[PDB]
């Protein structure tokens, strides 16, 4: 049970793989965060005063609102690398701490990033066609 939750963030025993990525002007704050989930599964959310990571921690949410028990969330977050596997579930951003709440409730979610910025689950050498879009993330 640990804090709050199964503390994974790393190779799990065993659990369902989820993803989770979503690109947001972080100079403004701003733009969209979605996520795939192993049963095909696709959402979208805008984001505010969320820092660039915040925008994959957003995201990260959406990961680990239908992943069930154990899920792997792959997700390209620095922050939340550090936050979201402190146990945020009331600590630093905000946003974590939704995001943790909501992992209490269930198991295990691996949350791993890789200096880049397009590796995540489902991308194939592609994220949305950026066209000068003000969803860049810092």
């Amino acid at each position: 049970m640990n804090e709050l939750y199964q503390l994974e963030k790393e190779p799990i025993v065993g659990a369902e793989t989820f993803y989770v990525d979503g690109a947001a002007n972080r100079e403004t704050k701003l733009g969209k965060a979605g996520y795939v989930t192993n049963r095909g599964r696709q959402k979208v959310v805008t984001l505010t005063d969320t820092t660039n990571q915040k925008t994959e921690l957003q995201a990260i949410y959406l990961a680990l609102q239908d992943s069930g028990l154990e899920v792997n969330i792959v997700t390209d977050s620095q922050y939340a690398l550090g936050i979201i596997q402190a146990q945020p579930d009331q600590s630093e951003s905000e946003l974590v701490n939704q995001i943790i709440e909501q992992l209490i409730k269930k198991e295990k979610v691996y949350l791993a990033w890789v200096p880049a910025h397009k590796g995540i689950g489902g991308n194939e050498q592609v994220d949305k066609l950026v066209s000068a879009g003000i969803r860049k993330v810092l």
